């Protein structure tokens, strides 16, 4: 009964929402569908599902050579798999390392918007938004200077290849990093990869090399694309809101509030991926069959009248205190992103910079002439086109 691609991509917060109203839990339809699929919507239970452990995210619960690093992170691990990941990288991927990171976001996302010209428009989506978080990961991390060049290139071509490419960069990411593991654990730094290298549980348990190289993989892969699309997101947010944005530069103090509603509004993943009933589960006044699939549907659930009034508004002053999160965008129960605090604080340099340095940032076509880059449970810009002065 319910069709995921027609129109839904183009506008998924009005037919979402009007899913969530008419049909909270809702068959979805999709070409080889190899179970049924329950398509969940209202924010109450997109918690539910989401913090349920009865629900997996791999049913079991490119060369050959290569398959594992794509294949055993910790998005797709359950149980005690997961359990064991997400202690271990939580050893090193600490709020020490996030709070230290805010002058270095500072600084690489200056030097990006200090280069910028004023003579022509600027397109903020290749020029900017893309550029910074994986070069913030980069810095993260410990890849070295030298080369943050070629992962920006890697970074750029997973972008832009066609499907039956994108392997290579990724691969060559792979290959780099394989050789960079050693080097650092011969040579350690206050940095995130000696971080991973050198974390271990009390008992002693720890990373395998492959394990190191799949995570340090991840987080570059969850954290590059995402980022950038808040950023673009929430720019072009604030460019077509004056008084919101006029607001947020009289009050600078609301930027961690600020950049929650942008999630909010529109933040780029708006739907998680697929869940699997490990067993029967009663849900919203039904039973999801244990083997049949459930879809989460953030961009629903952060509209969701029942918990915010006037969803439809984007109101950067409407949670009181940037210490709670609310909305859903970052996913929620164990697989909560691991790089939320990162992510926002990218947003907050970001959005203070552009408009520190800008006074006179502005749109250069009407909002309806934006190009979106349509793709399933996403929300993101091809381009952003400005003019800074
Ligand atoms: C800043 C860099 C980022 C890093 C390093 C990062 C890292 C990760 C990782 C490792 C996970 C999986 C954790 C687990 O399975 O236990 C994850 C999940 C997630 N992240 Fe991020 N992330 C970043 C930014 C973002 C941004 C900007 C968004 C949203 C706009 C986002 C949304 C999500 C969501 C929704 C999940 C949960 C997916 C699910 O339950 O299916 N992340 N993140
Ligand atoms: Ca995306």
């Amino acid at each position: 009964v319910n069709l995921m691609d027609p129109a839904l991509m183009t506008d998924p917060f009005r037919g979402f929402s009007r899913i969530r109203e008419e049909a909270p839990i809702a068959r979805a339809c999709f070409p080889g569908q190899d179970t049924p699929i329950w398509l969940v919507t209202r924010y109450d239970d997109v918690k539910t599902v989401l913090g349920e452990h009865r629900f997996v995210n791999n049913p079991a619960s490119i060369p050959d050579d290569y398959v594992v690093y794509l294949t055993d992170g910790i998005l797709d691990l359950d149980g005690d798999d997961h359990l064991r990941l997400r202690r271990l990288v939580s050893r090193a991927f600490t709020a020490r390392r996030v709070m230290e990171m805010r002058p270095r976001v500072e600084e690489i996302s200056g030097r990006l918007l200090d280069a910028l010209p004023g003579d022509r428009v600027v397109d903020l989506v290749e020029e900017y938004a893309y550029p910074l978080p994986i070069t913030v990961i980069c810095e993260l991390v410990g890849i070295p200077e030298s080369d943050r060049p070629l992962w920006r290139e890697w970074g750029a071509k997973m972008v832009s290849l066609s499907p039956g490419a994108m392997a290579e960069p990724v691969i060559s990411m792979v290959d780099y990093i394989h050789d960079l593991i050693p080097r650092r654990r011969a040579a350690p730094a206050d940095d995130l990869l000696t971080g991973l290298i050198k974390a271990h549980d009390d008992d002693g348990d720890r990373f395998t090399d492959t394990e190191l190289i799949t995570m340090v993989l991840t987080l570059v892969l969850a954290g590059h694309e995402t980022t950038a699309h808040l950023i673009g997101n929430g720019t072009a947010a604030l460019l077509t809101h004056p008084g919101q944005l006029a607001m947020l530069r009289a009050r600078p103090e609301l930027m961690p509030r600020a950049v929650h509603e942008l999630m909010r509004w529109c933040g780029p993943v708006q739907g998680t991926r697929v869940r699997y009933a490990a067993e029967d589960v009663e849900l919203g006044g039904m039973t999801v069959k244990r083997g049949e699939a459930v879809m989460a549907v953030l961009v629903s659930a952060n509209y969701d009248p029942r918990r915010f009034e006037r969803p439809d508004r984007l109101d950067l002053t409407r949670e009181e205190d940037g210490r709670r999160e609310v909305h859903v965008g970052f996913g929620h129960g164990l697989h909560y992103c691991l790089g939320a605090a990162l992510a926002r604080q990218e947003g907050e340099v970001a959005f203070a910079g552009l408009l520190s340095r800008f006074p006179k940032l502005r749109l250069a076509v009407a909002p309806e002439e934006l190009e979106r880059q349509l793709m399933p449970a996403s929300w993101r810009l091809a381009s952003l086109p400005v003019l800074l002065r």
